[PDB]
């Protein structure tokens, strides 16, 4: 039992309701402050890849809480370091957006919030060899945080939703939890292409859903993506589960987190990232 | 005497005033079509970069046809090979915008237009020893053009005008030609990191106003940089030339012209460039 707007097990109650590990000080989201952050020069520019001889399907379902893309196994890839070894593996994306334009995503830049943010969630194949290994376990997840930005003048080629094959138009007031569909392959590629990979910020932090499990490395782009008001209404059409107070899936963000809150044992160090130039 | 706006000295008659080179085959700006383009993986990210001895002012100026910042020498380089060895010296940077939001720019992405297309102008320094030994001669210059798009809903440090300093306020209805201003420098490094710098258009062109020479090597990104409506208006409070029909400076753009017009004798290949995937 958790949700996002029944008060009786939204955020505020995540805390008592998972002590492990809601209740921790390693927490995701956070504020990503330009200025208090420090410039690391080593960190290098991030390449998604995929296995040209991987065959089977994507789905996405409504999970109650959001659209969750499904990947198939041994197919999208992370690389943090330039080499194409397959030390990350994608397992899902997934989607947080608001009941209006001005708000939605889980982590803000500078205190600013935009409307959709996307988590491309993979595990750290390099040392475990399944994501159920990975899910529970030190280390085990690095997540991409993808904002997303409304413009009014755009071709549908140059959206994200481009990128995303429309969800072969499966987005609907039908699409109701815990129902699945298989959709045109996501090319993640052409997503990363459409902002500066260089440009991010990281820190190591949390899952922004129970049992917030303090095992993320997180990689945050700051140049957002762009979509139209018409394509954040499609997924503003989705219904909550019945878990949920509110009808329509909306508002399906963590409030902020501190950095360091006041119990801390070691603190964290908010990093950030920009082009060998 | 040329103009964008009086019919008698506008783009039409550019081929018959400025034969050399208005008149030639490999004239700009063109329709940059993704489906016609050749992918060439040998095209890298590119880099700009700054010499950080460097002391000299910058100006902008009002030239009765656009705004265009002048940069000193010896201050701003791009390399296109990862070598920061000083091949290729920015000289300038200037503006194309429309009366509308909905035109401006010089090329076209697939047909559509964008409200504001930014050129920074370089010379092939590895060649030329002055820009003025480089602006006449084959091979002279590399231009870069920079798509602008107007979003609603942002933070002034993440919209284009944080790397121009908001050209130190000199955009309003008194910045007449020919007035030059000192300005703050110009973050080129930063205006980069604000779109994916390995993603582009690249073929052998011209400049895209009188003469017109045809010695320029094109780099136009494909993801626009953000601003607000506000900022597209500052241009627009821009007083043209007395040699222009309109009062205020809009649509100051050239005519899409053909990749391979039908009396070329050695057709030219539209490219484009992806990150190292
Ligand atoms: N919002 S977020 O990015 O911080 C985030 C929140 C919660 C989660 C939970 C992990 N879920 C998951 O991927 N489990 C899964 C289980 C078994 C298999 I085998 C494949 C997948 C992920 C990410
Ligand atoms: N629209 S476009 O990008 O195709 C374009 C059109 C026309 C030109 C003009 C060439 N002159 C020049 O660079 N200015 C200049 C300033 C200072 C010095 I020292 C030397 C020369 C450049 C670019
Ligand atoms: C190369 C890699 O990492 N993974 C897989 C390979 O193991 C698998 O047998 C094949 C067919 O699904 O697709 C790819
Ligand atoms: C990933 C998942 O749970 N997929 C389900 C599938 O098992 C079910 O049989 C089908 C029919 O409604 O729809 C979906
Ligand atoms: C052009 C170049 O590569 N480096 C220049 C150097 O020549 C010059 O003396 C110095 C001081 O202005 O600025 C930098
Ligand atoms: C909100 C905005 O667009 N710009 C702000 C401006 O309001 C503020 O007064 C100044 C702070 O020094 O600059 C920035
Ligand atoms: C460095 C500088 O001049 N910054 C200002 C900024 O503070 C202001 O908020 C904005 C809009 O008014 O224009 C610019
Ligand atoms: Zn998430
Ligand atoms: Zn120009």
């Amino acid at each position: 039992e958790w949700s996002y707007t029944n008060i009786l097990t939204g955020p505020e109650t995540w805390h008592e309701h998972y002590k492990n590990m809601c209740s921790g000080y390693y927490q995701s989201p956070i504020d990503l402050k330009t200025d208090i952050s420090t410039l690391d020069l080593k960190l290098k520019t991030v390449i998604i890849y995929r296995n040209t001889s991987s065959t089977e399907t994507t789905t996405i379902q409504n999970n109650g809480h959001s659209a969750e893309v499904k990947f198939p196994r041994n197919t999208w890839f992370i690389s943090f370091d330039g080499i194409l070894d397959y030390k990350y593996e994608i397992i899902q994306m997934h989607f947080h957006w608001g009941n209006t334009d001005d708000r939605g995503s889980e982590h803000t830049i500078d205190g600013f919030r935009f409307p959709l943010e996307g988590h491309i969630v993979s595990f750290r194949r390099q040392m475990y060899s399944s994501p159920s290994e990975a899910i529970g376990r030190p280390g085990g997840l690095a997540v991409l945080g993808i904002m997303h930005q409304i413009v009014e003048s755009i071709k549908y080629e140059q959206t994200a939703f481009k990128a995303y094959n429309n969800f072969s138009g499966v987005l609907n007031s039908q699409f109701v939890p815990p129902n699945n569909s298989t959709i045109d392959d996501i090319n993640l590629a052409l997503l990363l292409s459409l902002l500066n990979p260089s440009r991010y910020f990281r820190y190591l932090g949390s899952l922004t859903t129970p049992p917030c499990t303090e095992n993320v490395l997180w990689t945050v782009f700051i140049d957002p993506v762009l979509i139209t008001r018409e394509q954040i209404n499609l997924f503003r059409n989705l219904p909550y589960g019945s878990n949920e107070k509110q009808t329509r899936m909306g508002d399906n963000f963590r409030p902020i987190q501190l950095l360091n809150p006041i119990d801390t044992l070691a603190s964290r160090t908010l990093y950030r990232a920009t082009a060998r130039g």
